[PDB]
C-alpha cells in the first residue's frame, strides 16, 4: 500500500517497457496498457512479479480516438487503483507513427495519430486528475516536432497537441499538486526490420556517438521526471536525442 | 483572370474583414459559415454590389466527423465550380471554449475543438493541394499557446496542432509552389459575450496602446502573406499582438 | 514631411536592397558605412538622382569600444541633422565567420561578432528612442540560430542576444509607441540552395528587404517583438 | 579516483547548492568567487571536513575584458593543479541589474551583464575544452528569458546568447564526449535586497505551490545532466520553474 503506482501506457515492448521496467526497479507498481501485444505484455507482467509479488498487472484498451475512448482512459485509470489501491505516475507512452501524405480512410488515420498521441493522453490526464505524495504525468514527445518528417503531417500535429496538452495540464493541475512533463526523443529504437544501411544512415545524423538512443536511457528521463529530485518541474520537455535537433540541413 | 480564395468562418469578426481585405486587392471569394447565413449572404450581397460574380457563400459544418474529409473537398469544390480555381486557403473558422480536467460530451468538445482548429484545416489543405501563379495558405493560429486560459487544454491542443500543420505542410507542399504560413494574434476581437470590465483588464495588459487588434489589422498580416512580397516566406508564423505575449505573470 | 530611416552596413547587398526599397516607398535614408564609402556614395548618388536631397551617408566602424556609444549617437543624431527626424531603424549590419571552441585575438572576435551583431544594435536602440508617428525597429536576425553552423559559437551567441534585444526593447520601448520585430533570413554554394524547399525560387536582398517594408509599414501597427522567417522553409528541414 | 568540477559564483546561494551537491555525489570542487571570499573560503572549509582535500578555492573577476581569456584559463587550470582532472564546468556566475534603454558606463555594464553571463561561459567552455570518463558543461539560463522583466535588456540579451552558446557548444563538442546542458531557473532565491512584500509579490504566481524554488531544487537538476542517467543529452534546457513561464500576463 506504502509503494507507489504508475500507469505506462503501450508498456509491453521497446520504450513503454523500458520505462515500466525502470519503474518497477525503482519500486513503482505498473500497469503495463497493451492494444495489440498481449504475450510481451504478460511476459513482462510475469517477469516483474517474480520480482516482486503482485507488482505488475496489464490493461488491455484501443487509444484510436472513438465513442468509447473516454471510458477505456477511465477504465485502464481505474485498472491501478482496483489493483493498487492508488495512481501517482501516469507515462503516456503509446503512439501510432506512420505517414500521411498530403498530395486505411483519412478519417481512420485522423482517429489513430491524433487519438493515440494526443486524445487518449487528454482523457487519461482527464481520469488520472479526477481520480485524486509526488503526483506526476510524464508525456513521450518528439524532439524533431519543429523539422518534421516528410509526409508526417497528422503524427506532427498529435504531438504537437501533445506538447500544448504538456503545458495546459501543467498549468491546470499545478493546484493539485500534479506535475506534468515530457520527455521528447531524437532517434531512439528504430524499426528492427530497417536495413542497417537505412538505420546508420539516421545514426550518423546524431552528433553525440553518431547512435540512436536506447531505450533506457529514455527511460532515465522519465525516471528523473517522477522523481523528488524533479518537485519544482512541471511543464518542461526534456529532449533526449543527443543533439539532433541542433543539427540544420 | 482574378485569383480566388476560400475564408473559412468568414460571416463574422476577423474572417470577415479577412475576406473584405482579399475582396479590395483584387481577389474573388469563397465566404464559408456555419450558422451565420445571414451575415453570410449580407457579406456576399455587399462584395457582389462592388464587381459581381465576386463572392459566393458556402455552408458547412468543420467539427470532425467521418464526413468531414467531404465537407472540406466541398468547401474547395465550391470554389473551383464559382470562379475556376483556387488560389489562396484562409483557415479562419474555430471553436473556443472552456474544458476543464477536473469536475457536450467531451466527445463533442474533441470534435468541435479539434476539427475546428486542426482536422478541418488540415483536410482542406490536402483538398486544396490536390484540385491543383502564387498559390498559399494562411492558418490563424494563436499567440498566446505557451502561456494558454487556465481550462482550455483542448482548444491550446488543436491551436498546438495547427502549428504543426503549418509547418509539416509548408515543407511538404513547398515542391508545388503551395507556400503555408500562420497570422497569430493576441487579444483580437473580444467575445461578445465578455463583460466590459473583463474586456478593459484584457485590454490593459497589451504593451502596444493598452488595446485589442482589430479585424482589420490582423487582416493585414494575411494580406502580406499571401502577396508576392511574401514569396520566400513559408512555414512562418506571425504574431499580431502588441507585445501580450511578452508580457510575464 | 516625408519619414526617415536609418539602415546599418547598408552600401551592398541586404542592407542597400533594404535602403533601396524604403527610398522607393518614400523614406529619406541614411546610409551608414564602415569600410565600404565609394559604394555608400554610389548608392547615395542615385537615390539622390530619383529625389533630391534624400539620401546621406554616415560612417561608423560597430565593433565594441569605449567610443561605439558614441558612434551609436552620431548615426541616430545624423539622421535627425539631415532630415529633422528619425521614424526607422533598421539594424542591418553583420560580422559572420567562424570561432571555434577547441583549436585576431578572441576578444577582438567578441568586439566584431558580439559588438557588431548586438551591442551596437542595442546601443542605436538606446539612441533612436532617447531622440524621441510610425517609429520602429527592424533586426535583421537569423532564421538557423537553433541549428546553428559548426564552429559558428560567437556568431550564433550574438544573433540569440539580438533576439532578446528584439523582445526586451519591444516590451520597452511599446509605451514611447515604438514598435521593435526581426527578419531572419535563411540563406541570402549548390548544396544550400538544393536544401532549401522553395528552392525553385532564387533567395534574394530584395524578399528580405520586402519583409522590412512590411514590418515598417502601417499595414503592421500591432506588430511588435515579432520575427519574421524569410528562409523559402529552410529551418523546417531536418538533417 | 574522484571526479572534479568547477563552480562558478559557488560561495553562495544556487552556486553553493550546486558545490554541495556534487561535492556530497563524490566530486572534488573548484569554488570559484568573486567578491565572497569570506563565504568561499566559509564553504571550502566545511567541504574539506566532510573530506580532506576535495574543496579548493579560485578568485576571478568574469567582466569582460582582454584579460578575460586568461582569467578563464586559469580558472580550469586550477581544477587541474588541485585534483588532476576537470569532469564538470557549473556556469553559473551571474550580474543582474536593470539597464533601461530611456533614461556605471553603458561600455561597463556591457562587459559585466554580457561578461559574466556569455563571454566568461564561452571562455570558459574552451578552456575547459582544450584542456582535455563523463565530460559536461551545465549553463544556468532563466525560464523567463522570452518574458523578460522590463528594462533589463543587457541581462535578456546575455542570457539569450548563452542559450545560443549552450547549443553551438554541444553540436560542436559532442564529438569529444563533452555534453552541454542548461538549467533554466524562474523564481528561486530572491535578491536579498527585495522586501518581503515583493518577494510574495512573486511567490504567488508560481502554480505549483506559489513559492520560488529551493537552491537544492535547482542543484538537482543539475546533478542530473552531470549524471549517467543524462548520458544521451545534450543541447538540452531544464526549466524549473514551478510553471511561471506558462502563466499569461
Ligand atoms: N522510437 C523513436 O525513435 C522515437 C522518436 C521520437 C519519439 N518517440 C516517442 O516515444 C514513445 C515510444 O516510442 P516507441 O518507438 O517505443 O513506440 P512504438 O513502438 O511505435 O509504439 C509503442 C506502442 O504504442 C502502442 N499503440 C500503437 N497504436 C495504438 C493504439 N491504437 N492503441 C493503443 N496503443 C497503441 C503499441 O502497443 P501494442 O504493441 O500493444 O499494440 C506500441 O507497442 C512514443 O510516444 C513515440 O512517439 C519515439
Ligand atoms: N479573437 C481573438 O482575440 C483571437 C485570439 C487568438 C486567436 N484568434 C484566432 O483567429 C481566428 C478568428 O477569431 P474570431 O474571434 O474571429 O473567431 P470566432 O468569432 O470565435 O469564430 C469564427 C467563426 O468560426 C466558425 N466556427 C465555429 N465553430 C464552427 C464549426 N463547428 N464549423 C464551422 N465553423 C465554425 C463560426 O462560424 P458561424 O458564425 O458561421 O457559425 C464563427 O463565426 C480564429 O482561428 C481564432 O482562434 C482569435
Ligand atoms: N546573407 C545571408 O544569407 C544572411 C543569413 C542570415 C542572416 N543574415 C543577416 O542579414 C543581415 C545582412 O546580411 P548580409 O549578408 O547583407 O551582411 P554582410 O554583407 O555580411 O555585412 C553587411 C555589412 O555589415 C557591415 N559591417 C560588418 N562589420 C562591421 C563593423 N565592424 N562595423 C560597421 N559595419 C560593419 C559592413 O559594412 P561595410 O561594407 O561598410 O564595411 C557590411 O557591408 C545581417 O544582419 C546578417 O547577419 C544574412
Ligand atoms: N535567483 C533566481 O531566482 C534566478 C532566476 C533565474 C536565473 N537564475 C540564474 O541562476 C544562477 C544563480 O542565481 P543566483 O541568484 O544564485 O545568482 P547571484 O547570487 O545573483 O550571483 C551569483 C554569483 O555571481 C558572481 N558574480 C557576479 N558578478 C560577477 C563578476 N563580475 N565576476 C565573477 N563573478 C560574478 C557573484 O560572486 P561573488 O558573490 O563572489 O562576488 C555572485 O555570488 C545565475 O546564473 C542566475 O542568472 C537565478
Ligand atoms: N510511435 C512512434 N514510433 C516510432 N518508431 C517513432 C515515433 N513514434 N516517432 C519517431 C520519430 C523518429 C523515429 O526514427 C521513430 C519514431
Ligand atoms: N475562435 C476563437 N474565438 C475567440 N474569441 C478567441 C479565440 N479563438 N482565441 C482567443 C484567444 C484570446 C481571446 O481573448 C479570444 C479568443
Ligand atoms: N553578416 C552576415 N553575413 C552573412 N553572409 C551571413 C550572415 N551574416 N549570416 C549568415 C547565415 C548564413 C549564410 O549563408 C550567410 C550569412
Ligand atoms: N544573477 C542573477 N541573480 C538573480 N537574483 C536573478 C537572476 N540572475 N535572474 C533572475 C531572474 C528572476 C529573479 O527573480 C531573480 C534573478
Amino acid at each position: 500500500m506504502e509503494a507507489p503506482a504508475a500507469v505506462v501506457t503501450g508498456a509491453a515492448k521497446r520504450i513503454g517497457r523500458a520505462i515500466a521496467v525502470k519503474l518497477h526497479q525503482t519500486g513503482y507498481r505498473v500497469v503495463i496498457h497493451y492494444h495489440n501485444s498481449a504475450e510481451a505484455a504478460v511476459s513482462l507482467a510475469d517477469e516483474l512479479n517474480k520480482e516482486r509479488s503482485n507488482t505488475a498487472v496489464v490493461c488491455q484498451a484501443d487509444l484510436t480516438n472513438s465513442n468509447v475512448l473516454p471510458a477505456s482512459c477511465e477504465e485502464i485509470i481505474n485498472s491501478c487503483f482496483r489493483a493498487f489501491g492508488r495512481c501517482d505516475v501516469l507515462v503516456n507512452n503509446a503512439s501510432a507513427f506512420y505517414p500521411t501524405p498530403l498530395v486505411k480512410t483519412v478519417e481512420t488515420q485522423v482517429a489513430e495519430l491524433i487519438g493515440t498521441n494526443a486524445i487518449a493522453p487528454f482523457l487519461l490526464t482527464m481520469s488520472f486528475a479526477q481520480r485524486q505524495s509526488n503526483l506526476s504525468i510524464v508525456n513521450l514527445c518528439d524532439a524533431m516536432v519543429d523539422q518534421p518528417c516528410m509526409a508526417f503531417s497528422l503524427y506532427n500535429m498529435g504531438k504537437h497537441a501533445l506538447v500544448g496538452l504538456t503545458q495546459s495540464a501543467a498549468l491546470e493541475l499545478a493546484p493539485y499538486g500534479i506535475r506534468v512533463n515530457g520527455v521528447a526523443p531524437g532517434v531512439s529504437l528504430l524499426p528492427v526490420a530497417m536495413g542497417e544501411e537505412e538505420k546508420d544512415k539516421w545514426r550518423r545524423k546524431v552528433p553525440l556517438g553518431r547512435r540512436e538512443a536506447s531505450a533506457e536511457q529514455i527511460a532515465d528521463a522519465v525516471i528523473f521526471l517522477v522523481s523528488g529530485s524533479a518537485q519544482y518541474i512541471t511543464g518542461s520537455i526534456i529532449k533526449v536525442d543527443g543533439g539532433l535537433s541542433l543539427v540544420h540541413a
